[PDB]
């Protein structure tokens, strides 16, 4: 069936708290590195990350936090933000692990949706930058509010370390971290969970103490916290972080920073790779020496194969081994990766991708060879971590046979404990028998999990719900309709590449394309809607990735 287990998973072994992980980390030489412009950087041991804790400690009790109480996160500075978050560890507080606003002077999304969750937490403490702290103040006038209480982080490490830790508990919250979505939610983790996720993942990618780190996502990306920080303090190992901004200006820093600093491990979603793609000019007038990265995690959005072999090609000159791309899975309702992919390699494309028929995507699904048109490639995320168990259901929550499209659901000890003040939002989530509703789309293949779409962009018709590559179907079969692409609107939307560009033959298409749709389905004919000189090198859907992250 549809069901792959990862494995027993020895929980009990190990640190229990991230306060056990942070004193075996202060106890090896290894650290933290802040990467700060090409010839300057800010070192950070695990035994100095902990005294700077303790420093920080003395400054949140001393305005009055108190062990439980949220903090919540407005950080630009990586040094900043990560010891802020180990002096909540210490303290008992719990961070709020959200990204800075964009701007801080006018009403925009970003600003709406801080004020919901900072009213949510009942107006916690903001804890900031001295290059922030001017701007997170005129949230005061945005917000029309006078109980907004800010306070920076670098004034604080000028005091003395407090040693005197709350004795935290594995199922204690350890912190929230905000979804993407309406308004978004307040996921929150406990000990137990976090690290439960950690040790699942050191065991499934092997780990260790001497592996070198190398990040610049978001640390309010639950990825950027979990998968690779609280990773790489469970392991001790050394781990570099740059600053998010920083990539984006100029992408191919990233190639500078794991030349220069030797990396052997990183990770970004699909967008960063392809954005290191349109630079294959400048690629080929440069020199780096990639031979110790050996594990590229790609993850958080839709691992495109033909961006991670053009990716693999461009950089093998360069000394990256073509088996170091590892696509990845999760969310932060998991606290991050839940399944690994070790099966992409340069030579061979088609390994860890699955390519199959269009018209098998309602059942069974059948193996076919790529082609340039009626046939859909997918990138396997590989089996579950030790401790996760992945099935597919159908509408009706029952189990399917593999290589069946349906609900992924995931059950184990990586899951929150549920969204903050939010009864109705857990139930939704937190179906019978410790299955929790993903709300993405997929099928198991060898008990190897694929993602192929999201409940989100199913359309609802007749109280019933139908996929996108359905209703092009019944246009396809319209004579005269080569192929067809469908985009639900509100005030049904179809474009259709003619068989015969001949005004005529165009518009009676067009019109049983509007007709048929409009009997095969109970839907208003008006609804429907048909439609009918430069090139790009970049995939459609990668450039949708790039602007969407980059704004
Ligand atoms: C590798 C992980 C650290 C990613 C993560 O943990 C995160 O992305 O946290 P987040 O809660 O913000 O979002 C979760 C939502 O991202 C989507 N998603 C993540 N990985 C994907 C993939 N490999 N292919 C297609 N979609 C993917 C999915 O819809 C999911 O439900």
């Amino acid at each position: 069936p549809a069901l792959s287990y990862g494995g027993d998973l020895d929980v009990t072994q190990g640190a229990q708290t991230l306060q056990d992980v942070l004193t075996e980390a202060a106890k090896t030489t290894n650290g933290l590195t802040y990467i700060v412009n090409s010839k300057n950087e800010l070192t950070q041991s695990y035994a100095q990350l902990q005294g700077d804790a303790e420093r920080v400690l003395t400054g949140l009790r001393a305005l009055g936090l108190k062990a439980g109480d949220p903090v919540f996160f407005q950080f630009s500075s990586n040094h900043a933000m990560v010891t802020a978050f180990w002096a909540c560890v210490l303290g008992g507080f719990v961070p709020t692990l959200v990204s800075a606003a964009p701007t801080y002077r006018e009403m925009n999304a970003a600003v709406k949706k801080l004020h919901h969750a900072w009213k949510l937490l009942e107006h916690p403490l903001i804890l900031t930058d001295d290059s922030l702290i001017e701007e997170v103040q005129g949230l005061a006038f945005l917000w029309h509010t006078d109980q907004l209480r800010v306070a920076a982080v670098e004034p604080m490490l000028t005091l003395e370390r407090d040693t005197a830790a709350h004795p935290a508990a594995p199922d204690d919250s350890v912190f929230f971290i905000l979804t993407s979505g309406g308004m978004p939610k307040c996921v929150e983790h406990s000990h137990r969970s976090v690290l439960a996720n950690v040790k699942g993942t050191v065991a499934a990618n092997q780990f260790t103490q001497e592996d070198v780190s190398l990040d610049w996502m978001p640390l309010d990306h639950i990825g950027g916290i979990v998968m690779f920080h609280l990773v790489n303090v469970y392991t001790g190992c050394e781990q570099i972080r740059a600053r998010t901004d920083d990539f984006i200006a100029q992408p191919l820093r990233w190639l500078d920073w794991m030349d220069r600093y030797r990396a052997t491990k990183t990770w970004a979603p699909n967008f960063a790779f392809a954005m290191i793609n349109d630079y294959e000019k400048e690629i080929s007038s440069g020199s780096w020496d990639l031979s110790a990265m050996t594990c590229m995690i790609n993850g958080a959005e839709a691992v495109v194969p033909k961006t991670i072999h053009r990716f693999l090609h461009l950089l093998a000159p360069h000394g990256l081994k073509g088996d170091v791309i590892r696509p990845a899975f999760g969310m932060s309702e998991i606290s991050s990766a839940v399944v690994f992919s070790f099966a992409i390699e340069r030579g061979d494309e088609n390994s860890g991708v699955l390519t199959f028929e269009e018209t098998s995507l309602t059942e069974q699904l059948r193996p076919a060879e790529a082609r340039e048109t009626g046939t859909v490639s997918f990138t396997e995320l590989g089996k579950p971590i030790p401790g996760i168990t992945i099935r597919i259901v159908n509408h009706q929550h029952e189990l399917l046979p593999e290589d069946h499209i349906g609900r992924v659901q995931i059950k184990g000890p990586t899951t929150m404990k549920g969204y903050y003040r939010n009864d109705e939002a857990n139930q939704e989530v937190f179906q019978a028998d410790g299955w929790f509703h993903t709300g993405d789309l997929g099928f198991l293949h060898e008990g190897r999990l694929t993602l192929t779409g999201r409940e989100k962009d199913m359309i609802i018709i007749n109280g019933k719900n139908y996929h996108n590559y359905e209703i092009e179907a019944i246009a396809e079969e319209v004579p005269g309709v080569e192929t067809s692409f469908v985009a639900a609107c509100s005030v049904l939307i179809l474009f259709f590449t003619p068989k015969l560009y001949e005004p005529a033959y165009i518009m009676r298409a067009s019109q049983h394309i509007k007709s048929h749709i409009a009997t095969k389905m109970g839907l208003s004919a008006s609804r429907i809607i048909p439609v009918q000189g430069k090139i790009e090198r970049a995939q459609l859907k990668t450039r949708w990735q790039e602007g969407a992250a980059a704004e």
